[PDB]
């Protein structure tokens, strides 16, 4: 009962201490869905499309009108994982477009607020919690390109914003800027993805490029006051932060690969579609295949780490048939 579905395999443990038994079943899950599904879905060119084509704020907010999620179900997601072997779901819940896949009292730019009218981490966080899946949320954290005081191009590196020709209006700069404004911005955030979506198995955090381009100056964002706070929201949340920040993390999120051995648990990140998270069109016919996928898992067993796979939906937010089958196939496999 009061044991998470997700951990249920762990109850014992987590009657004694909950934090363990969530790293526990993370060591040991091996496997997991990532899905990177918003605005950037719909034109097709990747998920940094703001940037790498300097679309200003307001020509990409005018996305919004255009997303409607028709065809996101969040049972075939949640099924397909399963089949596949994979035990756990990340999503994005908000990339570095700044756009939101949730209800946000502090921003209007969500998917509910768009035509879909949905609430598409509610949805997809009952379906893991009907099966038992553990759910994972996708956060950007260093680097935002519409929130007017977040990291801009002059302070903080990265690709902190995108490197527009003339400054972009939406932005307020220099002393007209406040981080803490942001920094507070997220934590508000993060309080209501813990709090709204019952047991959750972690908050995600990504950017880390963008804070360690300055890090004497790390300690603006205030980062690890927000650990602390996901820590006493729930007990069982973890936080990651790709390789780490900080060094507190609970544990590591390399992408693709990680050298070097590490404190805490390890999860390479990768990708179905070559290079980029998020729908390409341009890589329709060259997706990975199960037997690449099968690779992928072997190398990180032996690195002791999970594999957690992407997927990139398509514009209306139905999963790509190469992807889908790849995954069927990678299931069948696993269980022989």
């Amino acid at each position: 009962s009061a044991v998470p579905s997700y951990l249920k395999d762990y109850a014992a443990l987590y009657k004694k201490d909950p934090r363990a038994a969530a790293l526990q079943y993370f060591k040991e899950a091996k496997f997991g869905l990532f899905i990177h599904y918003g605005l950037y879905s719909l034109l097709g060119r990747g998920e940094w499309v703001q940037l790498q084509g300097k679309i200003p704020v307001r020509e990409y907010a005018k996305l919004e009108n255009d997303f409607t999620a028709k065809n996101f179900d969040a049972d075939f997601i949640t099924d397909m994982a399963l089949e596949a072997g994979m035990k756990y779901v990340n999503i994005t819940t908000r990339h570095h477009d700044s756009f939101c896949l949730f209800e946000s009292k502090y921003t209007d730019f969500t998917s509910t607020n768009s035509p879909a009218k949905r609430d598409l981490v509610a949805e997809l966080a009952e379906e893991c919690r009907k099966k038992g899946l553990g759910f994972y949320l996708y956060y950007s954290h260093g680097r935002d390109w519409r929130h007017p005081h977040a990291p801009n191009n002059g302070d903080w590196g990265g690709n902190a914003r995108p490197k527009y020709d003339s400054p972009e209006p939406f932005y307020k700069y220099g002393e007209d800027q406040d981080l803490q404004i942001y920094v507070e911005f997220m934590k508000n955030q993060i309080t209501e993805l813990l709090t709204n979506y019952g047991p959750v198995g972690g908050i995600w955090l990504d950017g880390v490029a963008t804070p360690a381009s300055r890090k004497g100056k790390l300690h603006l964002f205030e980062t690890q006051e927000l650990y602390d706070h996901i820590h006493s929201l729930q007990p069982q949340v973890l936080v990651s932060y790709k390789q780490g920040l900080i060094g507190t993390e609970d544990f590591k999120a390399p992408e693709r690969h990680f050298k070097g051995t590490s404190d805490v648990p390890l999860e390479f990140c990768d990708t179905l579609q070559p290079w980029k998270w998020g729908y390409d069109k341009s890589l329709d016919g060259k997706h990975k295949t199960a037997d690449q996928v099968m690779e992928m898992l072997s190398k990180a067993n032996k690195m002791d780490a999970n594999l957690l796979l992407n997927v990139g939906p398509l514009p209306d937010g139905s999963i790509h048939p190469e992807d889908v089958k790849t995954l069927a196939e990678v299931g069948r496999k696993l269980k022989a």
